[PDB]
């Protein structure tokens, strides 16, 4: 049945429960982004209203084929009325076309929906500063304090920087990057960027990319494989024999393989600063794990919730076991002690 957190008390909405058939009362279906657990569901027989971001939208029709006539986009940082009920959309910070909804309920009660979101000090000045919220939906994916990682800029510095020293001390060296779902496509258009080249891809993932409002997107990325030297692949190739393979069917263009797995946390995290990250090597192939993440760190989560001062939290990550349940309980406990609310 729809768990208790996907619902919106005191109106007919859901969020992201597409996978539990029709949700009794619910008469609108609200998408926060486009990542698999969350659109679960969706498919060209569905006849509800869904609303979502412009982007969110583009994907659901050209990917999904949900027809357009149920495709309700809004934009951004715009107060909008659904069924009597006014709604703001957010940039969550996550991957392309995530947001977070602002629902202010005709009895004066104001709930925020972060959707996933990777937290920053930028939201404390968008449409967030104007009113008080009462209940808190919140992506607690990492609400433990050992989840430390880097600022995506300084993930980007170092691959940015390990790329280029390795094609210019190797012309015949190719760039691999893993993906398997939408986000973290900085990853491959900075590198692209600095070695002068296109990203080379399947046209499926073209599809996908042509969906997202980059801008100058047709400058950066192709299908042509062989006009270009940083190659997108699925996450499942990106490991020793997936990647040999890959190199033989380059036809000796070829001779040495630099891959990057941009990963979310990986325990190396604890002991480790991003300038001593070193890569797995067998032979001419050498993989590197980045911790590029597109969800708050524990400490950009305990700021976001010690600013928003929210009378209630619900956890939408990790409510499975009642051990993760107690544990997010106390640091919430913790940081409404400290900060004085
Ligand atoms: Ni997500």
């Amino acid at each position: 049945t729809c768990p208790f957190y996907k619902k919106i008390p005191g109106t007919g909405f859901t969020v992201d429960a597409f996978q539990y058939g029709v949700v009794e009362g619910c008469t609108a279906y609200f998408l926060t982004h486009f990542h698999s657990d969350h659109y679960a569901g969706l498919s060209k027989h569905f006849t509800f209203p869904v609303y979502c971001s412009e982007i969110t939208g583009n994907l659901l029709k050209n990917k999904l084929h949900v027809q357009e006539q149920y495709i309700h986009p809004l934009p951004l940082d715009t107060e909008c009325i659904v069924n009597g009920v006014k709604v703001v959309l957010l940039d969550a910070n996550h991957c392309p076309g995530a947001v977070m909804i602002l629902f202010y309920l005709p009895n004066g009660t104001v709930i925020l929906h972060t959707g996933d979101f990777r937290a920053d000090p930028s939201m404390e000045r968008s449409l967030l500063a104007d009113q008080k919220v009462h209940m808190l939906y919140l992506d607690t994916t990492y609400c433990s304090p050992e989840y430390t990682f880097p600022s995506q800029q300084e993930v980007i510095r170092f691959a940015i920087n390990t790329a280029f020293e390795a094609v210019t001390l190797n012309p015949h060296a190719l760039v691999v990057c893993g993906t398997y779902s939408i986000g973290k496509e900085k990853v491959f258009l900075a590198i692209a960027d600095v070695l002068g080249s296109k990203v080379g891809m399947s046209q499926e993932k073209y599809k996908t990319l042509q969906c997202l409002n980059i801008p100058e997107i047709n400058s950066l990325i192709t299908t042509d494989m062989c006009s270009s030297l940083v190659h997108l692949l699925p996450m499942m190739q990106i490991n020793f024999k997936g990647l040999q393979s890959h190199l033989k069917k380059c036809g000796g263009k070829y001779n040495q393989i630099l891959a990057f797995r941009p990963t979310g946390w990986t325990h190396s995290n604890k002991f480790t600063r991003i300038a001593d990250v070193i890569p797995q090597t067998k032979g001419n192939i050498s993989i590197y794990g980045i911790p590029y993440s597109e969800h708050s760190s524990y400490l950009e989560m305990k700021r976001f919730v010690q600013w928003l001062k929210p009378q209630k939290i619900i956890p939408t990550v990790n409510v499975g076991t009642w051990k993760s349940r107690s544990t997010m309980e106390k640091y919430f406990r913790e940081w409404k002690l400290e900060a004085g609310y």
